[PDB]
DNA sequence: AAACATTCGTTCACGTGAGTTCCAGTACAAGTCTGGTC
């Protein structure tokens, strides 16, 4: 109903759960069409540039910049 | 009366279960890098 919607996905919490800051994977749970196997549409596409990158990766191309052609 | 077969307590080797140490696989959390817009 969500995906219907155009919604980002559903949370499902349980009900005796009490509240635990800076705590994940406690009582809360999050659902994502992402995270569903083959629920999303894929794009295949070009690798026109490229940039450097930062300390942990730097003498080496790290992000790039992508393309789509033309008919 | 003498020779041969059987039996018995002993001995060794080999196999299997339980305890201990070490390392690989797994899980989770935090850190680091990146993307996009307003």
């Amino acid at each position: 109903e969500a995906i219907d919607k155009r919604e980002e996905g559903i949370m499902v919490k349980q009900p005796l759960s009490i509240y635990k800051p800076d705590k994940r994977g406690e009582g809360w749970l999050k659902i994502k069409p992402e995270y569903v196997s083959g629920l999303m549409d894929e794009l295949d596409i070009l690798i026109v540039g490229g940039y450097w990158g930062k300390g942990s990766r730097g003498g080496m191309m790290s992000h790039f910049l992508c393309a789509v052609a033309e008919k």
